[PDB]
């Protein structure tokens, strides 16, 4: 569905109201007043707006000339009131000292607009909604129609009354309009602001928010100023009341109003709405039918009426309770107690006069003790509190007793609240939230339910929106319908839809309509699971919370089939579809198809109740495991090798599989080892292997080798063992020694027995991977594969001739020395004399255990201790070299003795290991900031030696980058205290020092001045920067943060104090700098780890928008915008206008460039160029 809507094409909207007969919607706006249909189509548009005028002018230009300058200004609709009696609309504007309009009801024809007399003027105030009031009428000939109206005054105390009682004549042209009900030279039916109270408190004013007629009175919810709370402005939200029949204005009352939530004050009215409570809230709030109630909205505190806080609270007042607070206060002043206490009205406090009277609710005020205030602030019952999104508006209504509340939000959202304090629940609960102007257009106070009370017109700054009170049809399921709780919604069982009682046909009958989730349609089928192969199966259906279906019912499995059913007891009996019908469904979905079996009612003809119904298919299972150990009742036939539901369809009795453990499967043994090109049998074990029956062949082993697949026939010895016959196998590659191969055991040609563990045959080759004795004895003792001296190759005893009783050698337990060790290459080629180096030797024919190579390794004379974990047997030794300080040699060859330094069992390295002692002499900055982060370049000799390197400045470690013969480059850590620091480099067990080469911690560079204090949006101009220690940073750069973007640019250092920098581009398509200029969010410099320089607090650097220049003996004149910026001091751009290469002498002006020419033209200023 879509929300019916009226969009405000050009201007903001201010007020909305609904005609109780028609449902036409009238809409007050700035410069416009619209008539709209119930579904928000435009019906008529009145122009009321842009008027040539001025607020300062009294009587507006129409009546008298004003010396103040006039301008086309907007006319804001301040007020809107339906006068049904005189078939019209009072449409009160502003911007003419507040003259009022009369528009005819059905066409908006201006009937009248009185503006001659002073009463025809209402207020200068140009603010929308700060005004309110009520229209009240009697029959024609009797006491005529009156308007009670409050407005702000703006300090124009003597021009306008804030509250007034005014006359509404039947002729709109009649001059008597908006005249006071009773005017006297002593007392008029109006209430003015006293001049003395405006002198004392400068801009006190009364803003009228909401207003309503009740029984015989007229109430107003108001906002006022600090008068006992010159200083600052703080507001107090109050209730006002008058008797309708009090021309003298003596009935005026004024009590402060608000409410508190866990010690948090809410004292600013944003809206209100008088309503009924209906049977529900009335009863447990203790009220009579026609007793009224007032829903309200307050913001937190007493601050900023112009822009209130998010924190907002919906409170409640029963009018009987406000009536009692007023009666209680009057029966109190008529006891003579205290003062009247009304600051803004009576500055000097007059006292309460005692008198004997019958104080009633009918009391309409008397001559003495006059207009009076209120001491005890009236507290309201809180209901719902929003903390992240401020309430703005409210309405409410009676629905079948339960009291529904509507609440606008700053976001453009409406809340639908059941108030349940008087209802059973713990506290009043939100039911639902809805969207109007999602982008964040706030909802306005004027929020009216339609006449039929089916919709709720919700107004924003920019759009009216028809939001339905009931729209239960968005609810798809009984479970969600009654789950939303918004009380209009019930499940109309047989129509399977969610809607109100009056909308569900026959709802009054038993079980036809559901209102509590427990009434939900609940359905079950006895034979939940039915096989594809079955047909017309009898099923029984149990359903609860369903009306009398003696009308008739059909079963529809989905929109595929439909079978007739008959009714007995509390059960429904229908049949499954035919095999002819069932399979059209199940085709494609294979294993099973869960299908939603519905009930189609004969009365409605709509599916309402559902169940999970399963269509299972046994035959499509193509293995025992899937068949039995699946999820369903399926039987496997060992012998036919087919899955089916029927026991009898099996071959015969003793071939039925019902249990998963009884399935034909191959069991594992310890791994199947198969050498290539060797005649071997492969015995297998298994379980429940079938005796092949009539017309059935025997067993075979099929090997799935990509190169060659072998078919070898086998013998089944019993139900538990197999064996493929003597054969040899191969694969073409010689690429991988150990190849695992999928094998399938077949019988009768194509029946493959199940292989759960997925047992494989490993085809291994006596080595196509190992041409070294050490590699063979390295591999599995299982393979039986071993090294054969004479051949110079490696194969089994089987494949190698015994010319000697010990000609074939196998690693017995690894106690097998292996001949002629050889070293290929070793890493680190160089090392420190001190030792500690990890030598990484890689050979081919080494020892097979660690404890023989340990003690064997030596570097010339120097004892080398080998490492266990890092040793890879007969391929690689990792060894730690000892102290070589005492060695005379500079370089020595590496030696391994396998176990004993025997003459055949020794290896010597092809090239030799070199000992050096690295030294360093210079550092390439010798200075750097205390924070660190400096790129250091240590120069020396032999710096690339050994394994590990660690550089320590002041004991603290340097972050290493890269190493060289001649250089070590690392990044400096933070220094503790500024000044000279030791540089310690340790390579393995060698720790080299130099006290002549030190590092000097500085002092951190500083930034003092940037000279020009500005640049343009694209940047690129020269900046003459000054500071200290600038030569100690090799690559400094400028940083600037504009908006959400951060950008950087380069610098060129000259002195320790001077630097030229190219200004950073801030080019943002989101924000452009103004003509006036703008500071960046951040500005600074990136200098290593000195982070205090990244953000400059004191900087006044400005960014102007991207010079503008216009193209095509007398001098050159070049015109354009943005040539000169509004910069502090003298400082301006050094412009140079050039011709091919020759610069000119020019005088620069704000719009023009005065170059001088003797008769390709380029203009330069910093990093800027244009032709
Ligand atoms: C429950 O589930 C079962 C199994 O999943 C469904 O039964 C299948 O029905 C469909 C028909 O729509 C079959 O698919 C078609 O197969 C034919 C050729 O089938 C041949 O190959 C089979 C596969 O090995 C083999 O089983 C067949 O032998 C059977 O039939 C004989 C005689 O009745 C019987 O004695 C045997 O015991 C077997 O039962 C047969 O040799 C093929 O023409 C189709 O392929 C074409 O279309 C596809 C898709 O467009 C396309 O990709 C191809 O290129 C080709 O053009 C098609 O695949 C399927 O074979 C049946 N399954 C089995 C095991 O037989 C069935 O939906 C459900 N059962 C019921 C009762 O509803
Ligand atoms: C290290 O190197 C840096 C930059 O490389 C040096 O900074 C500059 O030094 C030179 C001298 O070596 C100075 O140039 C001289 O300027 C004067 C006239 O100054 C006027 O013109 C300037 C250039 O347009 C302008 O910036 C000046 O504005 C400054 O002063 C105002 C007001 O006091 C101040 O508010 C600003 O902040 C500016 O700082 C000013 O209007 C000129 O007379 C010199 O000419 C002489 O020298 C040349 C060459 O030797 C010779 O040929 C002539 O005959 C003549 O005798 C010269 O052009 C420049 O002022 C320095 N820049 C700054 C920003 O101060 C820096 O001095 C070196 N540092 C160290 C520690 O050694
Ligand atoms: C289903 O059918 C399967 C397969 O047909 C049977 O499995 C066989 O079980 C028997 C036990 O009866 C196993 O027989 C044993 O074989 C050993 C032979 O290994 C040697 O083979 C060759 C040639 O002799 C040598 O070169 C090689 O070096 C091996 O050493 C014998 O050593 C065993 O004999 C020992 O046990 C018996 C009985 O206790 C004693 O009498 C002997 O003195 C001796 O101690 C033994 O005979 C045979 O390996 C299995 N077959 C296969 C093919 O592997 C199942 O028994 C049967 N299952 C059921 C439930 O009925
Ligand atoms: C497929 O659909 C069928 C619909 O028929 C579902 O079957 C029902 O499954 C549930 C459990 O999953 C059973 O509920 C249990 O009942 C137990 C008591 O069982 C006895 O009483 C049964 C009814 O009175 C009776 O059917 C049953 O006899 C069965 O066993 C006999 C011996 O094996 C066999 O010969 C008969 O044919 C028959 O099948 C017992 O005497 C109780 O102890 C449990 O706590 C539980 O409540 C239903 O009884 C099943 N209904 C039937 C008619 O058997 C089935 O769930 C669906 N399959 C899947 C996978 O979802
Ligand atoms: C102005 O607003 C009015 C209402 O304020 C509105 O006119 C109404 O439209 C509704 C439908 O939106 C109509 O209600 C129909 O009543 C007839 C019986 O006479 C039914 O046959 C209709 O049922 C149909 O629609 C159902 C729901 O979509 C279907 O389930 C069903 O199969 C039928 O097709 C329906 O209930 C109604 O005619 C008027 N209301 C009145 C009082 O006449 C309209 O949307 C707005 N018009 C304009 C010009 O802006
Ligand atoms: C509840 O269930 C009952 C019984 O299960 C079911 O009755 C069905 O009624 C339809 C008529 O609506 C029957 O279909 C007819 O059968 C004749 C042959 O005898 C066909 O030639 C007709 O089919 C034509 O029309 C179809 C629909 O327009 C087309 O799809 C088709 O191409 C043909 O032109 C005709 O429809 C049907 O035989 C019975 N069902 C059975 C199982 O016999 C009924 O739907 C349900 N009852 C109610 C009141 O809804
Ligand atoms: C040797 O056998 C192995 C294992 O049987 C084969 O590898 C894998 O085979 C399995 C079948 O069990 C495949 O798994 C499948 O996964 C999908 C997941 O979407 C699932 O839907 C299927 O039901 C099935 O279980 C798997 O794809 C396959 N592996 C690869 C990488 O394809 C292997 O194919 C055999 N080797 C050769 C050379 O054929
Ligand atoms: C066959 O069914 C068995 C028994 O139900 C399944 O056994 C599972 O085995 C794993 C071990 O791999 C256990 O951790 C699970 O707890 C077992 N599951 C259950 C439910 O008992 C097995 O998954 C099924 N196998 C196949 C191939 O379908
Ligand atoms: C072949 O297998 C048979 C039976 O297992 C056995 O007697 C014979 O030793 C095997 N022959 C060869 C050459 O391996
Ligand atoms: C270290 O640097 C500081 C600040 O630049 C300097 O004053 C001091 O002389 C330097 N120390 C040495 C030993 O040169």
């Amino acid at each position: 569905p879509a929300f019916r809507t009226f969009v405000a094409s050009d201007w903001g909207l201010t007020h909305l109201v609904v005609h109780e007969q028609t449902g036409e919607v009238y809409v007050g706006a700035v410069n416009r007043i619209y008539k709209l249909s119930g579904n928000l189509t435009l019906l008529r548009a009145h122009v009321t707006g842009p008027v040539e005028d001025n607020e300062k002018c009294y009587p507006p230009p129409s009546v008298q000339s004003c010396p103040h300058g006039l301008g086309s200004t907007d006319n804001v609709n301040k007020l809107l009131l339906l006068d049904y009696a005189a078939n019209r609309l009072l449409a009160c504007g502003s911007a003419s000292q507040g003259i009022c309009q009369f528009l005819r009801l059905d066409d908006l024809f201006k009937l009248g607009e009185p503006h001659h007399r002073k009463e025809h003027y209402l207020s200068s105030v140009r603010e929308a909604g700060s005004m309110a009031g009520v229209l009240i009428a009697g029959p024609p000939g009797q006491g005529q129609a009156k308007l009670f109206v409050g407005t702000p005054i703006d300090g124009k105390s003597e021009y306008f009354p804030t509250l007034s009682s005014r006359r509404l004549m039947a002729n709109e042209e009649d001059a008597d309009m908006f005249g006071f009900v009773y005017q006297d030279e002593f007392v008029s039916s109006q209430l003015k602001i006293p001049s003395d109270t405006l002198s004392k408190f400068p801009a006190f004013d009364i803003y009228y928010v909401y207003s309503f007629r009740s029984e015989q009175f007229v109430y107003y919810l108001t906002l006022q100023l600090d008068t006992q709370l010159a200083g600052e402005h703080f507001f107090t939200s109050k209730i006002v009341r008058l008797c309708v029949n009090d021309p003298k204005f003596y009935s005026y009352v004024e009590f402060p109003i608000g409410c508190e939530q866990a010690g948090v004050e809410y004292r600013l009215v944003q809206d209100a709405y008088l309503s009924r409570p209906g049977q529900a809230l009335a009863k447990q709030l203790g009220l009579a039918e026609d007793e009224e109630v007032l829903f309200t909205v307050f913001a937190q505190g007493q601050k900023n009426r112009v822009k209130p806080p998010k924190e907002s609270a919906l409170c409640l007042f029963t009018l009987r309770a406000i009536k009692e607070k007023i009666k209680e206060r009057i029966q109190s002043c008529y006891r003579g107690e205290g003062k009247l206490s009304l600051p803004w009205l009576l500055n000097k406090e007059l006292g309460c006069i005692n008198s004997p009277l019958q104080i009633d609710d009918d009391f309409c005020g008397q001559d003495f003790n006059q207009p009076l205030g209120g001491t005890v602030t009236i507290e309201g019952t809180p209901l719902f509190v929003d903390k992240e999104d401020g309430l703005t508006a409210v309405a409410a209504y009676d629905y079948q007793g339960r009291t529904v509340v509507f609440a606008g939000t700053r976001s453009g959202r409406i809340r639908k609240i059941l108030v349940d304090l008087a209802n059973p629940s713990g506290r009043p609960a939100l039911a639902y939230e809805s969207v109007v102007a999602q982008e964040g257009n706030p909802i306005l106070r004027d929020l009216v339910l339609s006449p039929n009370r089916q919709y709720l017109y919700a107004m924003t700054e920019k759009q009216v929106t028809q939001v339905p009170v009931e729209s239960c049809v968005q609810y798809t399921s009984c479970e969600l319908c009654l789950g939303s709780r918004d009380p209009h919604c019930g499940w109309c069982v047989l129509h399977s839809i969610c809607s109100r009682q009056d909308a569900c046909e026959r709802a009054e009958e038993p079980q036809r309509f559901a209102s509590d989730l427990l009434q939900c349609v609940q359905l079950t089928v006895q034979p939940r699971n039915v096989s594809v192969t079955m047909s017309q199966v009898p099923l029984v259906l149990q359903a609860w919370n369903v009306p009398d279906l003696s009308a008739g019912v059909n079963c529809s499995f989905e929109d595929f089939t439909e079978t007739e059913s008959i009714l007995e007891d509390g059960r429904i009996h229908c049949h499954s579809p035919s095999a002819r019908e069932v399979a059209p469904i199940t085709q494609g979905q294979g294993d099973q198809r869960v299908v939603k079996l519905y009930l189609k009612s004969k009365e409605t003809g709509k599916k309402f109740a559902s169940v999970d119904f399963v269509f299972y298919n046994c035959s499509v299972h193509q293995s025992c495991l899937a068949c039995v150990n699946g999820s369903f009742p399926c039987h496997w036939c060992k012998y036919r090798h087919v899955c089916t539901n029927n026991a009898a369809d099996c071959a015969f009795l003793e071939g039925r599989v019902n249990m998963s453990e009884d399935c034909p499967q191959i069991l594992p043994s310890t791994h199947i080892y198969v050498p290539v090109g060797v005649v071997k049998p492969i015995t297998l074990a298994a379980r429940n292997l079938p005796q092949p029956q009539s017309g059935q062949r025997g067993y075979e082993c099929l090997f799935h080798i990509p190169g060659s697949p072998a078919r070898v026939t086998a013998l089944r010895f019993n139900s538990s063992s197999l064996q493929c016959q003597n054969s040899s196998y191969s694969y073409e590659g010689n690429d991988v020694s150990d190849l695992p191969v999928n094998l399938s055991v077949v019988w009768n040609g194509n029946f493959v027995i199940d292989n759960p563990q997925n047992i494989q045959a490993h085809l291994y080759k006596c080595p196509a991977l190992r041409q070294s004795c050490g590699l063979c004895l390295k591999a599995d003792p299982r393979f039986e594969c071993g090294w054969c001296v004479a051949e110079r190759r490696c194969s089994l005893r089987h494949h190698c001739p015994a010319d000697s009783p010990a000609s074939w050698m196998h690693a017995h337990h690894g106690s097998s020395r292996c001949t002629d060790p050889k070293i290929l290459k070793l890493s680190p080629e160089t090392g420190p004399r001190q030792g500690g180096t990890r030598l990484t030797i890689t050979g081919e024919n080494l020892g097979l255990r660690f404890e023989d190579v340990r003690l064997g390794v030596h570097v010339g004379k120097v004892l080398c201790s080998p490492v266990e974990s890092e040793y890879i047997s007969a391929e690689q030794i990792v060894c730690e070299i000892g102290d070589a300080s005492t060695l005379r040699a500079h370089d020595a060859l590496v030696e391994v003795c396998v176990r004993d330094c025997s003459l055949h069992y020794r290896a010597l390295s092809p090239k030799r290991f070199t000992f050096v002692t690295p030294t360093f002499y210079r550092v390439s900055p010798s200075r750097g900031p205390l924070s660190g982060g400096t790129w250091i370049g240590i120069e020396g000799s032999h710096l690339n030696a050994g394994s590990d390197v660690a550089v320590s400045i002041g004991g603290r470690p340097c972050s290493f980058s890269w190493r060289n013969s001649r250089e070590i480059r690392c990044l400096t850590p933070p220094g503790h205290t500024p000044g000279s620091a030791p540089i310690v480099i340790n390579i393995n067990r060698a720790q080299l020092s130099n006290p002549e080469v030190k590092y000097n911690y500085t002092e951190d560079p500083t930034i003092l001045r940037i000279d020009p204090e500005w640049s343009i949006n694209s940047g690129g101009t020269l900046l003459t920067v000054t500071g200290t220690n600038l030569a100690t940073v090799r690559e400094p750069r400028i940083r600037a943060k504009y908006g959400g973007i951060e950008r950087e640019n380069s610098c060129m250092v000259y002195n320790d104090t001077t630097m030229v920098c190219r200004a950073p581009s801030i080019d943002n398509p989101k924000r452009s700098p103004p003509e006036l200029g703008e500071r960046p969010d951040e500005i600074g410099f990136i200098m290593d780890n000195v982070r205090t320089l990244l953000v400059l607090n004191s900087s006044s650097f400005l960014y102007y928008p991207d010079p503008v220049l216009e193209p095509l003996s007398s001098p050159l004149i070049l015109k354009g915008r943005n040539l000169l910026p509004p910069a502090p001091g003298n400082s301006r751009l050094n412009y140079t206008v050039l011709i091919g290469s020759t610069p000119c002498i020019l005088t620069v002006s704000e719009t023009q460039l005065l170059c001088e020419a003797p008769n390709k033209v380029t203009v330069r200023a910093g990093g800027f160029e244009f032709s």
